[PDB]
């Protein structure tokens, strides 16, 4: 359960 993909997605989500 890679929860840091959920922390990289974060940021993509406003700044990408």
């Amino acid at each position: 359960e890679k929860f840091r993909r959920y922390l990289s997605v974060f940021f993509r989500k406003h700044i990408t």
